[PDB]
């Protein structure tokens, strides 16, 4: 699964690069 790590908001600021 992948609904147990939402607090990685340093990379996923934009979803293309």
């Amino acid at each position: 699964g992948e609904e147990e790590l939402q607090e990685n908001q340093e990379l996923i600021r934009e979803k293309s690069n």
